DNA sequence: CTCTTTGTTTCTCG
DNA sequence: GCGAGAAACAAAGA
C-alpha cells in the first residue's frame, strides 16, 4: 500500500480497536517482529490500545503510554479484524487477540515488519530513516522542495518514490501525480522550471489527499481493512497501458525506470 | 520448465 | 557519495 491505503486502514483501526486490551499475541512467522517477537509478546500482552497514528507509509500503533509499534505493510501486508474463531488463512502471520476479536496481520510475500519501540524513540526512528514531509500545505514546504529539486541529476520519479522529498507516494501515485503535473517521469529534476515544481507540489498534495478521501485504490477486491477503496475509479494511468490519455487522447504508454514498470502519456509528459 | 511482474525498502558492487 | 541491479518472498501470467 501507499501513504493513502496505509491512512485508510489507520482511520479504521482507530475507530475499532482504540481502548481495546491486547489478551494475547500469537505469530506463525515471527521472524517478521524485528525487535523480537517473544520481546514483543511480553511486553504488549494486557496492554491497552489508546490509538493509532501514521508517517509516510507506517503505521503507529500506540499501546499502553510508552509503547509504539512500527509496521510497514511494504508490498502486500494486510490488516483484518476477524471473529476469535476465524480459521486461519495461508499467509496470515501475527496476530493480536482481543475479548470480542483479533486483529490479524497477513503478507503473501513476508515484506511487512514490526518494530516495538519507546514513546520517546520514534521521532528519532524516522529521523534515522530520513522520511521527507508529509504531503500537506503544513508541513510539504514547496521552497525547500524546489531547492532539492535545483540541486540534484536524479530523475524526478524515482527521486519521488525515495521518501526524502516528500513522504507517502509509490508506483501508484508517483505515476498518478507526474502525469497530473505533466511531467515525464525520467526528467532530471534540475531541469524543472518554478512553474513547474509548483504543479508538481500542489499535484502530489491533492492527488494524495483526494485518494485519502477515496478510501485509497483497490486494484483487486480483497476481505482486509482499507480495501472498500474508490480511488481505483480514478487513476489516469497507472496499469492503463495502450488506453487513451484523458486529456489529449494519445495512448498511455509503459516503460521501465529505475526497475519500475511506469506509466505515462508521452504527449502530455514531454520527455 | 524459464522469465517477468508485482502498492517497498535497503542492501552490495564498482 | 552515485546508479544499476538485486534481494527479502510468493504467486500469477507469458
Ligand atoms: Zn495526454
Amino acid at each position: 500500500p501507499e501513504l493513502p491505503e496505509v491512512e485508510t486502514v489507520r482511520r479504521e483501526l482507530e475507530k475499532r480497536i482504540v481502548g481495546q486490551k491486547i489478551i494475547s499475541i500469537e505469530a506463525t512467522y515471527p521472524r517478521m517482529v524485528l525487535t523480537g517477537f517473544e520481546q514483543l509478546k511480553k511486553e504488549l500482552t494486557g496492554k491497552t490500545i489508546q490509538g493509532i497514528s501514521r508517517r509516510g507509509k507506517y503505521l503507529i500503533f500506540e499501546i499502553g503510554d510508552d509503547f509504539r509499534l512500527i509496521s510497514h505493510l511494504r508490498m502486500e501486508g494486510k490488516y483484518r479484524l476477524a471473529t476469535l474463531d476465524a480459521p486461519r488463512e495461508k499467509h496470515d502471520h501475527l496476530t493480536m487477540k482481543f475479548a470480542d476479536g483479533q486483529l490479524i496481520y497477513a503478507d503473501v510475500r513476508k515484506f511487512g515488519t514490526w518494530e516495538l519501540i519507546s514513546t520517546d524513540q520514534v521521532l528519532p526512528y524516522f529521523l534515522k530513516k530520513k522520511i521527507g514531509p508529509e504531503p500537506t500545505y503544513e508541513d510539504f514546504d514547496e521552497k525547500l522542495f524546489r531547492e532539492k529539486l535545483r540541486k540534484s541529476t536524479k530523475k524526478i520519479k524515482p527521486y519521488l518514490l525515495e521518501q526524502t522529498l516528500v513522504a507517502g507516494l509509490g508506483n501508484i501515485y508517483v505515476d498518478e501525480v507526474l502525469w497530473l503535473a505533466k511531467i515525464h517521469p525520467e526528467k532530471e529534476t534540475n531541469q524543472l522550471i518554478e512553474s513547474s515544481i509548483h504543479l508538481l507540489h500542489d499535484s502530489i498534495i491533492e492527488i494524495l489527499q483526494k485518494a485519502i478521501k477515496l478510501g485509497g485504490s483497490s486494484i483487486r477486491p480483497y476481505s482486509a481493512l482499507g480495501s472498500t477503496g474508490k480511488m481505483q475509479n480514478e487513476l489516469q494511468v497507472y496499469g492503463k497501458t495502450g488506453e487513451k490519455c484523458s486529456r489529449c487522447g494519445a495512448e498511455i504508454q509503459k516503460i521501465k525506470v529505475a526497475g519500475r514498470g511506469t506509466h505515462f502519456c508521452p504527449v502530455c509528459q514531454q520527455k
